[PDB]
Protein backbone atom coordinates (compact mmCIF):
# COMPACT_ATOMS: atom_id res chain seq x y z
CA UNK A 1 0.00 0.00 0.00
CA UNK A 2 2.53 2.74 1.00
CA UNK A 3 5.13 1.63 -1.54
CA UNK A 4 2.77 1.76 -4.54
CA UNK A 5 2.30 5.50 -3.84
CA UNK A 6 6.03 6.35 -3.85
CA UNK A 7 6.42 4.63 -7.25
CA UNK A 8 3.60 6.81 -8.59
CA UNK A 9 5.30 10.12 -7.71
CA UNK A 10 8.83 9.06 -8.70
CA UNK A 11 7.35 8.46 -12.16
CA UNK A 12 6.16 12.07 -12.23
CA UNK A 13 9.56 13.38 -13.32
CA UNK A 14 10.09 10.58 -15.88
CA UNK A 15 11.54 12.27 -19.03
CA UNK A 16 10.61 10.02 -22.01
CA UNK A 17 13.24 11.45 -24.38
CA UNK A 18 15.88 10.77 -21.73
CA UNK A 19 14.58 7.23 -21.32
CA UNK A 20 14.62 6.57 -25.10
CA UNK A 21 18.20 7.89 -25.23
CA UNK A 22 19.56 5.70 -22.37
CA UNK A 23 18.09 2.42 -23.71
CA UNK A 24 17.29 2.74 -27.43
CA UNK A 25 20.19 4.84 -28.75
CA UNK A 26 23.77 3.58 -29.08
CA UNK A 27 25.24 1.47 -27.47
CA UNK A 28 22.13 -0.47 -26.26
CA UNK A 29 20.21 0.81 -29.31
CA UNK A 30 22.89 -0.11 -31.86
CA UNK A 31 21.48 -3.24 -33.49
CA UNK A 32 24.54 -4.09 -35.59
CA UNK A 33 26.21 -6.32 -33.01
CA UNK A 34 24.05 -9.48 -32.90
CA UNK A 35 25.16 -10.22 -29.32
CA UNK A 36 23.59 -7.01 -28.04
CA UNK A 37 20.46 -6.59 -25.95
CA UNK A 38 18.45 -5.14 -28.86
CA UNK A 39 18.88 -8.11 -31.24
CA UNK A 40 18.30 -10.58 -28.40
CA UNK A 41 14.92 -9.11 -27.42
CA UNK A 42 13.63 -8.96 -31.01
CA UNK A 43 14.82 -12.51 -31.67
CA UNK A 44 12.92 -13.77 -28.61
CA UNK A 45 9.73 -12.10 -29.82
CA UNK A 46 10.13 -13.22 -33.46
CA UNK A 47 11.00 -16.87 -32.69
CA UNK A 48 7.92 -17.00 -30.46
CA UNK A 49 5.49 -15.69 -33.08
CA UNK A 50 7.12 -17.68 -35.92
CA UNK A 51 5.93 -20.84 -34.11
CA UNK A 52 2.35 -19.92 -35.06
CA UNK A 53 1.06 -20.88 -31.59
CA UNK A 54 0.46 -17.25 -30.53
CA UNK A 55 -2.37 -15.63 -32.48
CA UNK A 56 -5.86 -14.19 -32.15
CA UNK A 57 -7.56 -10.96 -33.03
CA UNK A 58 -6.91 -8.75 -29.99
CA UNK A 59 -3.69 -7.97 -28.13
CA UNK A 60 -2.93 -5.62 -25.24
CA UNK A 61 0.54 -4.18 -24.49
CA UNK A 62 0.98 -3.54 -20.74
CA UNK A 63 3.21 -0.56 -19.93
CA UNK A 64 4.41 0.33 -23.42
CA UNK A 65 6.18 3.50 -22.34
CA UNK A 66 7.28 5.39 -25.44
CA UNK A 67 8.45 2.21 -27.20
CA UNK A 68 7.03 0.19 -30.09
CA UNK A 69 9.69 -2.51 -30.78
CA UNK A 70 7.90 -5.10 -28.65
CA UNK A 71 5.01 -5.24 -31.12
CA UNK A 72 7.04 -5.39 -34.37
CA UNK A 73 6.69 -9.13 -34.68
CA UNK A 74 3.41 -9.16 -32.75
CA UNK A 75 1.46 -7.05 -35.20
CA UNK A 76 1.59 -9.60 -38.05
CA UNK A 77 -0.67 -11.85 -35.91
CA UNK A 78 -3.28 -9.53 -34.27
CA UNK A 79 -5.55 -6.94 -35.90
CA UNK A 80 -6.78 -4.95 -32.84
CA UNK A 81 -3.76 -4.00 -30.73
CA UNK A 82 -4.15 -1.89 -27.59
CA UNK A 83 -1.15 0.00 -26.21
CA UNK A 84 -1.23 1.28 -22.63
CA UNK A 85 0.81 3.41 -20.22
CA UNK A 86 0.45 5.01 -16.79
CA UNK A 87 1.90 8.36 -17.97
CA UNK A 88 0.29 10.72 -20.50
CA UNK A 89 3.71 12.11 -21.49
CA UNK A 90 4.51 8.61 -22.80
CA UNK A 91 1.14 8.12 -24.52
CA UNK A 92 1.70 11.47 -26.24
CA UNK A 93 5.12 10.20 -27.29
CA UNK A 94 3.36 7.04 -28.54
CA UNK A 95 0.83 9.28 -30.25
CA UNK A 96 3.48 11.15 -32.21
CA UNK A 97 4.97 8.00 -33.68
CA UNK A 98 1.65 6.31 -34.47
CA UNK A 99 0.44 9.53 -36.19
CA UNK A 100 3.88 10.44 -37.67
CA UNK A 101 4.10 13.94 -36.15
CA UNK A 102 7.43 15.83 -36.04
CA UNK A 103 9.87 14.91 -33.32
CA UNK A 104 8.60 11.33 -33.22
CA UNK A 105 11.27 8.79 -32.23
CA UNK A 106 13.05 7.06 -35.13
CA UNK A 107 12.31 3.35 -34.64
CA UNK A 108 13.43 2.31 -38.12
CA UNK A 109 16.62 0.50 -36.99
CA UNK A 110 14.28 -1.81 -35.01
CA UNK A 111 11.75 -2.23 -37.85
CA UNK A 112 14.69 -2.99 -40.15
CA UNK A 113 16.13 -5.54 -37.73
CA UNK A 114 12.78 -7.22 -37.09
CA UNK A 115 12.23 -7.62 -40.85
CA UNK A 116 15.69 -9.10 -41.28
CA UNK A 117 15.32 -11.85 -38.68
CA UNK A 118 11.68 -12.65 -39.52
CA UNK A 119 13.09 -13.43 -42.94
CA UNK A 120 9.83 -13.09 -44.93
CA UNK A 121 11.33 -10.47 -47.26
CA UNK A 122 9.29 -7.60 -45.80
CA UNK A 123 10.57 -4.05 -46.20
CA UNK A 124 10.57 -2.00 -43.03
CA UNK A 125 8.13 0.71 -44.22
CA UNK A 126 5.50 -2.00 -44.65
CA UNK A 127 6.27 -3.28 -41.16
CA UNK A 128 5.88 0.20 -39.64
CA UNK A 129 2.72 0.95 -41.59
CA UNK A 130 1.17 -2.37 -40.57
CA UNK A 131 1.81 -1.58 -36.88
CA UNK A 132 0.26 1.90 -37.13
CA UNK A 133 -2.67 0.34 -38.97
CA UNK A 134 -3.38 -2.27 -36.28
CA UNK A 135 -2.83 -0.14 -33.16
CA UNK A 136 -6.32 1.16 -32.52
CA UNK A 137 -6.01 3.10 -29.26
CA UNK A 138 -3.50 4.26 -26.63
CA UNK A 139 -5.17 3.88 -23.10
CA UNK A 140 -4.11 4.69 -19.54
CA UNK A 141 -3.47 1.77 -17.22
CA UNK A 142 -2.40 1.06 -13.63
CA UNK A 143 -1.27 -2.52 -13.00
CA UNK A 144 -1.84 -2.13 -9.26
CA UNK A 145 -5.64 -1.75 -9.62
CA UNK A 146 -7.46 -5.13 -9.56
CA UNK A 147 -9.05 -3.90 -12.79
CA UNK A 148 -6.18 -2.11 -14.54
CA UNK A 149 -7.95 -0.15 -17.34
CA UNK A 150 -10.99 1.37 -15.57
CA UNK A 151 -14.54 0.08 -15.22
CA UNK A 152 -15.58 0.01 -18.90
CA UNK A 153 -12.51 0.72 -21.01
CA UNK A 154 -12.73 0.99 -24.82
CA UNK A 155 -10.45 -2.11 -24.94
CA UNK A 156 -12.09 -5.39 -26.11
CA UNK A 157 -11.58 -7.66 -23.15
CA UNK A 158 -10.69 -10.41 -22.67
CA UNK A 159 -7.65 -10.04 -24.97
CA UNK A 160 -6.19 -13.08 -26.69
CA UNK A 161 -2.63 -12.20 -25.63
CA UNK A 162 -0.64 -9.78 -23.48
CA UNK A 163 2.79 -8.34 -24.20
CA UNK A 164 4.58 -6.57 -21.35
CA UNK A 165 8.19 -5.41 -21.53
CA UNK A 166 9.99 -4.03 -18.47
CA UNK A 167 6.84 -2.96 -16.67
CA UNK A 168 5.99 -4.98 -13.57
CA UNK A 169 9.41 -5.14 -11.88
CA UNK A 170 9.91 -1.47 -12.75
CA UNK A 171 6.67 -0.32 -11.05
CA UNK A 172 6.53 -2.61 -7.98
CA UNK A 173 8.20 -1.81 -4.63
CA UNK A 174 8.81 -5.50 -3.72
CA UNK A 175 8.27 -9.13 -4.74
CA UNK A 176 4.71 -9.09 -3.34
CA UNK A 177 3.30 -6.10 -5.25
CA UNK A 178 4.98 -7.51 -8.38
CA UNK A 179 3.05 -10.76 -7.91
CA UNK A 180 -0.17 -8.80 -7.42
CA UNK A 181 0.42 -6.80 -10.59
CA UNK A 182 0.87 -10.10 -12.46
CA UNK A 183 -2.40 -11.39 -10.96
CA UNK A 184 -4.08 -8.15 -12.08
CA UNK A 185 -2.83 -8.27 -15.70
CA UNK A 186 -3.81 -11.95 -15.93
CA UNK A 187 -7.52 -11.14 -15.49
CA UNK A 188 -7.18 -9.25 -18.81
CA UNK A 189 -6.28 -12.55 -20.53
CA UNK A 190 -8.69 -15.02 -22.10
CA UNK A 191 -7.90 -18.46 -20.58
CA UNK A 192 -5.66 -20.40 -22.94
CA UNK A 193 -4.24 -17.04 -24.12
CA UNK A 194 -0.57 -16.18 -24.11
CA UNK A 195 1.62 -13.83 -22.07
CA UNK A 196 4.88 -12.53 -23.56
CA UNK A 197 6.84 -10.89 -20.74
CA UNK A 198 10.26 -9.20 -20.97
CA UNK A 199 11.93 -7.74 -17.91
CA UNK A 200 15.12 -6.79 -16.13
CA UNK A 201 16.95 -9.35 -13.93
CA UNK A 202 18.44 -8.26 -10.58
CA UNK A 203 17.97 -4.51 -11.15
CA UNK A 204 17.22 -2.02 -8.38
CA UNK A 205 17.26 1.41 -10.07
CA UNK A 206 17.30 3.13 -13.47
CA UNK A 207 17.40 6.73 -14.64
CA UNK A 208 14.92 8.55 -16.87
CA UNK A 209 16.18 12.11 -16.96
CA UNK A 210 15.42 13.67 -13.60
CA UNK A 211 13.47 10.62 -12.41
CA UNK A 212 15.50 8.15 -10.37
CA UNK A 213 13.24 5.07 -10.25
CA UNK A 214 13.70 2.25 -7.74
CA UNK A 215 13.03 -1.29 -8.99
CA UNK A 216 12.57 -4.69 -7.32
CA UNK A 217 15.50 -7.01 -8.17
CA UNK A 218 13.87 -10.17 -9.56
CA UNK A 219 15.64 -13.40 -10.53
CA UNK A 220 14.76 -15.92 -13.24
CA UNK A 221 13.62 -18.44 -10.60
CA UNK A 222 11.41 -15.82 -8.88
CA UNK A 223 9.94 -14.96 -12.30
CA UNK A 224 9.04 -18.59 -13.05
CA UNK A 225 7.38 -19.14 -9.62
CA UNK A 226 5.42 -15.93 -10.09
CA UNK A 227 4.03 -17.05 -13.48
CA UNK A 228 2.75 -20.34 -12.01
CA UNK A 229 1.40 -18.73 -8.80
CA UNK A 230 -0.74 -16.66 -11.22
CA UNK A 231 -1.89 -19.68 -13.24
CA UNK A 232 0.38 -19.78 -16.30
CA UNK A 233 2.03 -22.81 -17.78
CA UNK A 234 5.52 -21.50 -18.57
CA UNK A 235 6.23 -22.47 -22.20
CA UNK A 236 9.59 -20.66 -22.37
CA UNK A 237 11.89 -18.65 -20.10
CA UNK A 238 15.31 -17.46 -21.34
CA UNK A 239 17.99 -15.17 -19.92
CA UNK A 240 20.38 -12.65 -21.47
CA UNK A 241 23.39 -11.75 -19.34
CA UNK A 242 24.24 -8.07 -19.78
CA UNK A 243 27.71 -7.54 -21.32
CA UNK A 244 30.17 -5.14 -19.72
CA UNK A 245 30.03 -2.57 -22.56
CA UNK A 246 26.25 -2.25 -22.33
CA UNK A 247 26.62 -1.52 -18.58
CA UNK A 248 26.43 2.23 -18.85
CA UNK A 249 25.62 4.51 -15.94
CA UNK A 250 21.86 4.49 -16.60
CA UNK A 251 20.92 1.53 -14.37
CA UNK A 252 22.30 -1.55 -12.63
CA UNK A 253 20.49 -4.17 -14.69
CA UNK A 254 22.47 -7.40 -14.65
CA UNK A 255 20.44 -9.37 -17.22
CA UNK A 256 17.18 -9.49 -19.16
CA UNK A 257 14.64 -12.32 -19.11
CA UNK A 258 12.05 -13.35 -21.70
CA UNK A 259 9.01 -15.42 -20.72
CA UNK A 260 6.44 -17.15 -22.96
CA UNK A 261 3.61 -18.31 -20.66
CA UNK A 262 0.11 -19.60 -21.42
CA UNK A 263 -2.90 -19.09 -19.12
CA UNK A 264 -4.45 -22.28 -17.81
CA UNK B 1 40.92 -28.76 -37.20
CA UNK B 2 41.25 -28.41 -33.38
CA UNK B 3 43.84 -31.04 -32.11
CA UNK B 4 46.35 -28.31 -31.09
CA UNK B 5 43.97 -26.47 -28.77
CA UNK B 6 43.01 -29.75 -27.15
CA UNK B 7 46.73 -30.30 -26.47
CA UNK B 8 46.99 -26.96 -24.72
CA UNK B 9 44.03 -28.06 -22.60
CA UNK B 10 45.81 -31.24 -21.52
CA UNK B 11 49.00 -29.27 -20.83
CA UNK B 12 47.27 -26.64 -18.66
CA UNK B 13 45.44 -29.23 -16.56
CA UNK B 14 48.70 -30.85 -15.59
CA UNK B 15 48.95 -27.85 -13.18
CA UNK B 16 45.40 -28.40 -11.86
CA UNK B 17 45.73 -28.79 -8.09
CA UNK B 18 42.72 -30.60 -6.50
CA UNK B 19 43.01 -29.30 -2.90
CA UNK B 20 43.42 -25.71 -4.11
CA UNK B 21 40.53 -26.14 -6.58
CA UNK B 22 38.18 -27.33 -3.82
CA UNK B 23 39.04 -24.37 -1.58
CA UNK B 24 38.40 -21.70 -4.25
CA UNK B 25 35.01 -23.16 -5.22
CA UNK B 26 33.56 -25.29 -2.36
CA UNK B 27 34.65 -23.61 0.90
CA UNK B 28 33.16 -20.18 1.71
CA UNK B 29 32.37 -17.70 0.19
CA UNK B 30 31.62 -19.63 -3.03
CA UNK B 31 30.88 -22.76 -1.01
CA UNK B 32 28.57 -20.96 1.40
CA UNK B 33 25.33 -22.91 1.57
CA UNK B 34 23.76 -20.47 4.03
CA UNK B 35 23.31 -17.64 1.51
CA UNK B 36 20.30 -19.07 -0.37
CA UNK B 37 20.90 -17.05 -3.56
CA UNK B 38 24.50 -18.25 -3.66
CA UNK B 39 25.53 -20.63 -6.41
CA UNK B 40 25.98 -23.80 -4.35
CA UNK B 41 22.34 -23.72 -3.20
CA UNK B 42 21.16 -23.01 -6.76
CA UNK B 43 22.93 -25.98 -8.35
CA UNK B 44 21.63 -28.32 -5.62
CA UNK B 45 18.06 -27.02 -6.08
CA UNK B 46 18.27 -27.67 -9.84
CA UNK B 47 19.44 -31.27 -9.36
CA UNK B 48 17.07 -32.04 -6.46
CA UNK B 49 14.04 -30.65 -8.30
CA UNK B 50 14.91 -32.54 -11.48
CA UNK B 51 15.20 -35.85 -9.67
CA UNK B 52 12.06 -35.09 -7.63
CA UNK B 53 9.96 -35.34 -10.82
CA UNK B 54 10.59 -39.11 -10.97
CA UNK B 55 11.35 -38.85 -14.68
CA UNK B 56 15.11 -39.49 -14.32
CA UNK B 57 15.97 -42.98 -13.09
CA UNK B 58 17.39 -46.29 -14.26
CA UNK B 59 20.09 -48.71 -13.28
CA UNK B 60 23.29 -46.95 -14.49
CA UNK B 61 24.50 -43.36 -14.24
CA UNK B 62 27.77 -41.96 -15.63
CA UNK B 63 29.26 -38.75 -14.19
CA UNK B 64 31.34 -36.98 -16.86
CA UNK B 65 34.43 -35.16 -15.67
CA UNK B 66 33.66 -35.48 -11.96
CA UNK B 67 36.83 -33.72 -10.92
CA UNK B 68 37.48 -34.08 -7.21
CA UNK B 69 33.82 -33.37 -6.43
CA UNK B 70 30.69 -35.31 -5.46
CA UNK B 71 27.91 -32.71 -4.84
CA UNK B 72 26.63 -33.22 -8.36
CA UNK B 73 25.62 -36.80 -7.43
CA UNK B 74 24.04 -36.10 -4.05
CA UNK B 75 20.42 -36.04 -5.26
CA UNK B 76 21.21 -38.56 -7.99
CA UNK B 77 22.19 -41.57 -5.86
CA UNK B 78 18.65 -42.12 -4.54
CA UNK B 79 17.73 -42.98 -8.16
CA UNK B 80 20.64 -44.94 -9.68
CA UNK B 81 22.01 -48.18 -8.27
CA UNK B 82 25.21 -48.10 -10.37
CA UNK B 83 27.16 -44.84 -10.62
CA UNK B 84 30.31 -44.39 -12.68
CA UNK B 85 32.67 -41.50 -11.86
CA UNK B 86 35.26 -40.30 -14.35
CA UNK B 87 38.06 -37.80 -14.70
CA UNK B 88 41.00 -36.95 -16.93
CA UNK B 89 43.56 -36.50 -14.13
CA UNK B 90 44.68 -39.38 -11.92
CA UNK B 91 45.28 -36.90 -9.07
CA UNK B 92 41.54 -36.11 -9.17
CA UNK B 93 40.54 -39.78 -9.22
CA UNK B 94 42.81 -40.14 -6.17
CA UNK B 95 41.06 -37.24 -4.44
CA UNK B 96 37.76 -39.09 -5.01
CA UNK B 97 39.42 -42.28 -3.73
CA UNK B 98 40.42 -40.39 -0.57
CA UNK B 99 36.75 -39.62 -0.02
CA UNK B 100 35.33 -42.99 -1.03
CA UNK B 101 37.30 -44.73 1.74
CA UNK B 102 36.46 -42.06 4.37
CA UNK B 103 40.05 -41.01 4.95
CA UNK B 104 40.59 -37.89 7.05
CA UNK B 105 42.38 -35.39 4.90
CA UNK B 106 39.81 -36.05 2.21
CA UNK B 107 37.60 -33.05 1.52
CA UNK B 108 34.56 -32.51 3.78
CA UNK B 109 31.43 -32.49 1.63
CA UNK B 110 29.07 -32.73 4.57
CA UNK B 111 27.86 -29.12 4.28
CA UNK B 112 26.74 -30.12 0.78
CA UNK B 113 25.26 -33.44 1.95
CA UNK B 114 23.35 -31.58 4.67
CA UNK B 115 22.04 -29.04 2.18
CA UNK B 116 20.87 -31.73 -0.27
CA UNK B 117 18.94 -33.59 2.48
CA UNK B 118 17.44 -30.27 3.61
CA UNK B 119 16.30 -29.56 0.07
CA UNK B 120 14.99 -33.04 -0.79
CA UNK B 121 12.77 -32.87 2.28
CA UNK B 122 12.63 -36.62 2.94
CA UNK B 123 14.07 -36.08 6.45
CA UNK B 124 17.23 -38.03 5.58
CA UNK B 125 20.37 -37.36 7.61
CA UNK B 126 23.53 -36.37 5.78
CA UNK B 127 25.49 -39.46 6.90
CA UNK B 128 22.92 -41.74 5.26
CA UNK B 129 23.09 -39.73 2.03
CA UNK B 130 26.90 -40.10 2.05
CA UNK B 131 26.82 -43.83 2.88
CA UNK B 132 24.41 -44.37 0.01
CA UNK B 133 26.66 -42.43 -2.40
CA UNK B 134 29.77 -44.34 -1.34
CA UNK B 135 27.87 -47.60 -1.84
CA UNK B 136 26.50 -46.82 -5.31
CA UNK B 137 29.74 -45.45 -6.84
CA UNK B 138 30.89 -48.64 -8.60
CA UNK B 139 34.01 -47.41 -10.42
CA UNK B 140 36.20 -44.35 -11.06
CA UNK B 141 37.59 -44.44 -14.62
CA UNK B 142 39.81 -42.18 -16.75
CA UNK B 143 37.85 -40.13 -19.27
CA UNK B 144 38.75 -37.89 -22.21
CA UNK B 145 35.74 -36.21 -23.84
CA UNK B 146 37.67 -35.25 -26.99
CA UNK B 147 38.09 -38.89 -28.01
CA UNK B 148 35.35 -40.52 -30.13
CA UNK B 149 35.07 -43.16 -27.39
CA UNK B 150 35.59 -41.04 -24.25
CA UNK B 151 36.18 -44.03 -21.89
CA UNK B 152 38.31 -45.92 -24.43
CA UNK B 153 37.36 -49.19 -26.08
CA UNK B 154 35.48 -51.85 -24.11
CA UNK B 155 35.92 -49.94 -20.85
CA UNK B 156 34.49 -51.36 -17.60
CA UNK B 157 31.54 -48.97 -17.77
CA UNK B 158 28.04 -50.47 -18.18
CA UNK B 159 27.15 -49.13 -21.57
CA UNK B 160 24.85 -47.67 -22.57
CA UNK B 161 23.99 -45.61 -19.47
CA UNK B 162 20.48 -44.57 -18.48
CA UNK B 163 21.59 -41.05 -17.51
CA UNK B 164 24.55 -38.71 -17.69
CA UNK B 165 25.60 -36.00 -15.26
CA UNK B 166 28.33 -33.44 -16.03
CA UNK B 167 29.22 -30.42 -13.94
CA UNK B 168 31.49 -27.83 -15.64
CA UNK B 169 33.33 -30.24 -17.91
CA UNK B 170 32.50 -29.64 -21.57
CA UNK B 171 32.93 -25.85 -21.73
CA UNK B 172 35.98 -25.85 -19.40
CA UNK B 173 38.07 -28.24 -21.55
CA UNK B 174 37.04 -27.17 -25.06
CA UNK B 175 39.28 -24.70 -26.97
CA UNK B 176 36.53 -23.54 -29.37
CA UNK B 177 32.79 -24.02 -29.88
CA UNK B 178 33.39 -26.77 -32.43
CA UNK B 179 35.21 -29.15 -30.08
CA UNK B 180 32.57 -28.37 -27.44
CA UNK B 181 29.94 -29.67 -29.87
CA UNK B 182 32.14 -32.66 -30.70
CA UNK B 183 32.65 -33.35 -27.01
CA UNK B 184 28.88 -33.26 -26.46
CA UNK B 185 28.44 -35.76 -29.34
CA UNK B 186 31.09 -38.10 -27.90
CA UNK B 187 29.57 -38.34 -24.40
CA UNK B 188 26.08 -38.84 -25.88
CA UNK B 189 27.33 -42.11 -27.40
CA UNK B 190 27.42 -43.39 -23.79
CA UNK B 191 23.79 -42.49 -23.09
CA UNK B 192 21.03 -44.85 -24.21
CA UNK B 193 18.27 -43.46 -26.47
CA UNK B 194 15.57 -41.89 -24.32
CA UNK B 195 18.01 -41.37 -21.43
CA UNK B 196 18.46 -38.02 -19.72
CA UNK B 197 21.43 -35.62 -19.57
CA UNK B 198 21.95 -33.17 -16.70
CA UNK B 199 24.46 -30.45 -17.62
CA UNK B 200 25.78 -27.73 -15.27
CA UNK B 201 28.25 -25.24 -16.69
CA UNK B 202 29.77 -21.78 -16.68
CA UNK B 203 28.33 -19.06 -18.92
CA UNK B 204 30.57 -16.54 -20.72
CA UNK B 205 33.81 -17.31 -18.90
CA UNK B 206 37.37 -17.23 -20.31
CA UNK B 207 39.69 -18.03 -17.34
CA UNK B 208 39.48 -19.49 -13.85
CA UNK B 209 41.82 -20.45 -11.02
CA UNK B 210 42.43 -24.11 -10.12
CA UNK B 211 45.34 -23.51 -7.73
CA UNK B 212 47.19 -20.52 -9.12
CA UNK B 213 46.56 -22.31 -12.40
CA UNK B 214 45.20 -19.65 -14.79
CA UNK B 215 43.35 -22.02 -17.11
CA UNK B 216 41.70 -20.34 -20.11
CA UNK B 217 38.38 -21.69 -21.49
CA UNK B 218 36.04 -20.81 -24.41
CA UNK B 219 33.06 -18.73 -23.26
CA UNK B 220 29.66 -20.15 -24.18
CA UNK B 221 26.19 -18.69 -23.70
CA UNK B 222 22.73 -20.09 -22.92
CA UNK B 223 21.59 -20.11 -26.55
CA UNK B 224 24.87 -21.67 -27.72
CA UNK B 225 24.23 -24.44 -25.15
CA UNK B 226 20.61 -24.98 -26.29
CA UNK B 227 21.53 -25.17 -29.96
CA UNK B 228 24.32 -27.64 -29.21
CA UNK B 229 21.97 -29.89 -27.24
CA UNK B 230 19.46 -30.08 -30.10
CA UNK B 231 22.34 -30.51 -32.60
CA UNK B 232 23.24 -33.71 -30.70
CA UNK B 233 19.87 -35.47 -30.69
CA UNK B 234 18.30 -34.02 -27.51
CA UNK B 235 15.04 -32.33 -26.77
CA UNK B 236 15.74 -29.68 -24.13
CA UNK B 237 13.40 -30.07 -21.13
CA UNK B 238 14.84 -27.26 -19.01
CA UNK B 239 17.48 -24.57 -19.44
CA UNK B 240 17.95 -22.35 -16.39
CA UNK B 241 20.42 -19.52 -15.82
CA UNK B 242 22.08 -18.28 -12.65
CA UNK B 243 23.60 -14.79 -12.87
CA UNK B 244 26.79 -14.73 -10.81
CA UNK B 245 26.23 -11.92 -8.25
CA UNK B 246 28.74 -9.14 -7.63
CA UNK B 247 29.86 -10.19 -4.12
CA UNK B 248 30.49 -13.78 -5.10
CA UNK B 249 32.39 -12.31 -8.07
CA UNK B 250 35.86 -12.57 -6.55
CA UNK B 251 39.25 -13.07 -8.24
CA UNK B 252 38.66 -16.81 -8.64
CA UNK B 253 37.41 -16.54 -12.28
CA UNK B 254 35.62 -14.18 -14.69
CA UNK B 255 32.45 -16.30 -14.88
CA UNK B 256 29.27 -14.27 -15.44
CA UNK B 257 26.75 -16.99 -14.64
CA UNK B 258 25.96 -20.71 -14.49
CA UNK B 259 23.52 -22.80 -16.52
CA UNK B 260 21.54 -25.96 -15.83
CA UNK B 261 20.36 -28.15 -18.69
CA UNK B 262 18.02 -31.12 -18.46
CA UNK B 263 17.85 -32.72 -21.91
CA UNK B 264 16.61 -36.09 -23.13
CA UNK B 265 18.05 -38.06 -26.04
CA UNK B 266 15.77 -39.04 -28.93
N1 LIG C 1 1.61 1.82 -11.68
C1 LIG C 1 1.93 1.61 -12.96
N2 LIG C 1 1.20 0.70 -13.66
C2 LIG C 1 1.52 0.49 -14.94
N3 LIG C 1 2.49 1.04 -15.68
C3 LIG C 1 3.19 1.93 -14.96
C4 LIG C 1 2.98 2.26 -13.64
N4 LIG C 1 3.90 3.21 -13.23
C5 LIG C 1 4.64 3.44 -14.29
N5 LIG C 1 4.25 2.69 -15.38
C6 LIG C 1 4.86 2.70 -16.71
O1 LIG C 1 5.76 1.62 -16.80
C7 LIG C 1 6.73 1.89 -17.84
C8 LIG C 1 8.03 1.25 -17.41
N6 LIG C 1 8.93 0.87 -18.51
C9 LIG C 1 10.30 1.34 -18.31
C10 LIG C 1 10.99 0.50 -17.24
C11 LIG C 1 12.51 0.55 -17.21
C12 LIG C 1 13.18 -0.25 -18.30
C13 LIG C 1 14.72 -0.24 -18.23
C14 LIG C 1 15.23 -0.76 -16.90
N7 LIG C 1 16.69 -0.86 -16.91
C15 LIG C 1 17.14 -1.84 -17.89
C16 LIG C 1 16.51 -1.71 -19.26
C17 LIG C 1 15.35 -0.95 -19.42
C18 LIG C 1 14.78 -0.83 -20.69
C19 LIG C 1 15.34 -1.46 -21.78
C20 LIG C 1 16.49 -2.21 -21.62
CL1 LIG C 1 17.21 -3.02 -22.98
C21 LIG C 1 17.07 -2.34 -20.38
CL2 LIG C 1 18.50 -3.31 -20.25
C22 LIG C 1 8.36 1.04 -19.85
C23 LIG C 1 9.37 0.62 -20.89
C24 LIG C 1 8.83 0.03 -22.19
N8 LIG C 1 7.76 -0.97 -21.91
C25 LIG C 1 10.03 -0.69 -22.81
O2 LIG C 1 9.88 -1.90 -23.09
O3 LIG C 1 11.08 -0.01 -22.93
C26 LIG C 1 6.76 3.41 -17.99
O4 LIG C 1 6.43 3.79 -19.33
C27 LIG C 1 5.73 3.92 -16.97
O5 LIG C 1 5.01 5.04 -17.44
N1 LIG D 1 39.85 -33.85 -22.07
C1 LIG D 1 39.13 -33.97 -20.95
N2 LIG D 1 38.07 -34.80 -20.93
C2 LIG D 1 37.36 -34.91 -19.80
N3 LIG D 1 37.53 -34.29 -18.63
C3 LIG D 1 38.59 -33.47 -18.69
C4 LIG D 1 39.42 -33.26 -19.77
N4 LIG D 1 40.40 -32.34 -19.45
C5 LIG D 1 40.16 -32.01 -18.20
N5 LIG D 1 39.07 -32.67 -17.69
C6 LIG D 1 38.55 -32.53 -16.36
O1 LIG D 1 37.58 -31.51 -16.35
C7 LIG D 1 37.40 -31.17 -14.96
C8 LIG D 1 36.80 -29.78 -14.81
N6 LIG D 1 36.77 -29.39 -13.40
C9 LIG D 1 36.24 -28.04 -13.20
C10 LIG D 1 36.38 -27.08 -14.37
C11 LIG D 1 36.27 -25.64 -13.89
C12 LIG D 1 35.04 -25.31 -13.08
C13 LIG D 1 35.03 -23.87 -12.52
C14 LIG D 1 35.11 -22.86 -13.65
N7 LIG D 1 34.86 -21.51 -13.16
C15 LIG D 1 33.46 -21.43 -12.78
C16 LIG D 1 33.08 -22.46 -11.76
C17 LIG D 1 33.84 -23.63 -11.61
C18 LIG D 1 33.47 -24.55 -10.63
C19 LIG D 1 32.38 -24.32 -9.81
C20 LIG D 1 31.64 -23.17 -9.96
CL1 LIG D 1 30.26 -22.87 -8.95
C21 LIG D 1 31.99 -22.24 -10.92
CL2 LIG D 1 31.05 -20.80 -11.10
C22 LIG D 1 35.98 -30.34 -12.59
C23 LIG D 1 34.53 -29.93 -12.41
C24 LIG D 1 33.78 -30.69 -11.30
N8 LIG D 1 32.86 -31.69 -11.90
C25 LIG D 1 32.93 -29.69 -10.53
O2 LIG D 1 31.72 -29.66 -10.80
O3 LIG D 1 33.51 -28.96 -9.68
C26 LIG D 1 38.76 -31.38 -14.29
O4 LIG D 1 38.62 -32.27 -13.18
C27 LIG D 1 39.61 -32.02 -15.39
O5 LIG D 1 40.46 -33.05 -14.94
Amino acid sequence: APGQAAVASAYQRFEPRAYLRNNYAPPRGDLCNPNGVGPWKLRCLAQTFATGEVSGRTLIDIGSGPTVYQLLSACSHFEDITMTDFLEVNRQELGRWLQEEPGAFNWSMYSQHACLIEGKGECWQDKERQLRARVKRVLPIDVHQPQPLGAGSPAPLPADALVSAFCLEAVSPDLASFQRALDHITTLLRPGGHLLLIGALEESWYLAGEARLTVVPVSEEEVREALVRSGYKVRDLRTYIMPAHLQTGVDDVKGVFFAWAQKV
